[PDB]
């Protein structure tokens, strides 16, 4: 049979109301030929992807058709705490939450998701994310492509495993509360292998990692390269060329690639050096979707410069505080024996060379920052507003990986895991790797967060937040 094509997410904008209406709710999506019950905004699966411009306020009318509480997050948007959608944020079942977002960033692809305190995994696994398109007066300039669904695609990546009755097979136990939740089947924008025609020239690629805990290496199936032109926060200043693109979990990259007549490739993830994730098929480079070009001249241009990037500043005097992340070591032993258990020797390929003793050994709350798992109720700190702060995070104690991300900021890398940044990694990001090592960021946040609606710090391995690793933070 034929692959099926890629599913484009509608581009959504403001009504005369300037509202957007946005309604999480279930229903069944169909995977290998079987039913599931699946999540999702304005539809059954995934979500729609919000057009936002810079200076420009818009309102969201987001209406909870589950029977269990959410909160929506706009992970990489720079808004107040107040509507940031942090675990704060609850929208009860049966109700509605209005936020109005002033939108005061450059442009970039950002994207949204539940945050509900403790199960923000399980959600994101049923099938909620959306997408953010921000843009603003400088990037239409570039004259990128960017017909919607044509030269300009969005590619949300994530894997679920099923079970025998063909529905989402998710669990947080002691397992997965250590080295996350992961399966064996790959989704493209929630299709199994899509080809997606695009026209002859460059395609743009607004690639989305969405898995739980699943690091991802994209690269093409000839060796033509990916010219990255932008990261989590927004344009590089000119365009990186990469053989190969690690993107961890919750991290988005643009790039372009070319098409050319009769020949089609694949975008592929090639095995990643992360527990657990290099078991058949993922031992192996895996096809993500097939680029099928077509005989019609594509209009987009690679230009050789793209925005103006800020020198770092000074670092002498800025506050520094420590973030460090850590793990009960018999829990974390506990879920690493359960995984080699399970799968065996391969739950380690490409690494390097029963009672119940009462809530203090619960899991739930076995993943910690500054020795504490996440208590909603008691902001860790205060941090300033419109400061420039070096934020610290260390992994050292345990050797699994950790996308470290801060709500209400993009910052820049300072040291990413113990090494500069890459090129493609050293302009705006909202997520750094932390890997049995340390991590440097400088972090500057332009809006208030109270107590009430702080904002959070965390790991984007999902299972880890939702057993501890995460903090609030205030600003102002
Ligand atoms: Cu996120
Ligand atoms: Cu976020
Ligand atoms: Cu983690
Ligand atoms: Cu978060």
């Amino acid at each position: 049979a034929e692959r099926p094509t890629l599913p484009i997410p509608d581009l959504l904008t403001t009504d005369a109301r300037n509202r957007i209406q946005l309604t999480i709710g279930a229903g069944q999506s169909t995977f290998g030929g079987k039913t599931a019950t699946t999540w999702g905004y304005n539809g059954n699966l995934l979500g729609p992807a919000v057009k936002l411009q810079r200076g420009k306020a818009v309102t969201v009318d987001i209406y909870n058709q589950l029977t269990e509480e959410t909160t929506l997050h706009w992970h990489g948007l720079e808004v107040p705490g107040e509507v940031d959608g942090g675990p704060q944020g609850i929208i009860p079942p049966g109700g509605k939450r209005s936020v109005t977002l002033n939108v005061d960033q450059p442009a970039a692809t950002c994207w949204f998701h539940p945050h509900q305190h403790g199960k923000t995994g399980r959600q994101v696994a049923m099938g909620l994310a959306g997408l953010v398109v921000i843009e603003d007066d400088e990037i239409l300039k570039l004259m990128l492509p960017k017909q919607w669904g044509i030269d300009d695609v969005p590619v949300i990546v994530q894997d679920k495993k099923f079970s025998a009755d063909g529905q989402i097979d998710y669990q947080l136990d002691v397992m997965t509360a250590a080295v996350g939740w992961f399966g064996d089947t790959l989704l493209t924008n929630g299709a199994i292998y899509p080809q997606h025609a695009a026209p002859r020239g460059w395609l743009r690629l607004r690639l989305l990692n969405g898995c739980n805990a699943r690091s991802l290496n994209f690269a093409t199936s000839d060796n033509r390269p990916l010219y990255v032109i932008a990261s989590d926060g927004g344009l590089l200043p000119e365009p990186v060329k990469v053989s190969e693109l690690p993107v961890l979990m919750g991290e988005r990259f643009e790039v372009l690639v070319e098409v050319n007549d009769n020949k089609p490739f694949d975008l592929v993830t090639l095995p990643v050096s992360q527990m657990g994730m290099a078991i058949a098929p993922f031992d192996k480079p895996h096809p993500v979707m097939r680029i099928q070009p077509i005989a019609i001249s594509a209009s987009g241009a690679l230009p050789d410069t793209l925005s103006s990037l800020p020198a770092l500043p000074s670092l002498e005097g800025l506050t520094v505080r420590k973030l460090q992340l850590s793990m009960d070591p018999m829990l974390d032993m506990m879920g690493m024996q359960m995984l080699m258990e399970k799968y065996g020797d391969q739950a380690m390929a490409g690494m390097d060379h029963h009672m119940n003793h009462g809530g203090k050994f619960d899991f739930h709350h076995a993943n910690k920052i500054n020795g504490q798992a996440f208590d909603m109720n008691k902001p860790m700190f205060a941090a300033a507003k419109g400061q420039y702060e070096r934020w610290v995070i260390s992994g050292v104690g345990d050797m699994m990986l950790h996308p470290f991300h801060i709500h209400g900021t993009q910052f820049r890398i300072l040291s990413e895991n113990g090494k500069p940044p890459a090129a493609h990694r050293a302009g705006w990001k909202d997520t750094v790797k932390v890997e049995g090592n340390v991590s440097e960021v400088l972090v500057k946040f332009n809006h208030d967060a109270p107590k009430e609606h702080a904002y959070m710090a965390h790991c984007h391995l999902l299972e880890h937040e939702d057993t501890g690793m995460m903090l609030g933070f205030t600003v102002g």
